[PDB]
């Protein structure tokens, strides 16, 4: 079971904020610019890199769609 190019960014999208510890109140700002909350999401980066890292991994290797 491999994730599709559409599910690749979707999985990490929800897997990123999966932390919800420090920027759990900012990242949850669905009515805010992804970049806006992304900035404050620098402290919890420890959890962001986890997914953000795959974003490129699947981009370089390619996704099955």
């Amino acid at each position: 079971g491999s994730m599709k190019k559409e599910e690749l960014i979707d999985k990490i999208k929800a897997n990123n904020r999966l932390l919800n510890a420090v920027v759990q109140e900012m990242y949850l700002d669905n009515s805010l610019d992804i970049k806006t909350r992304d900035y404050y999401a620098s402290n919890i980066t420890s959890v962001r890199q986890n997914g953000d890292q795959i974003i490129q991994i699947l981009d370089e290797e390619g996704i099955a769609e």
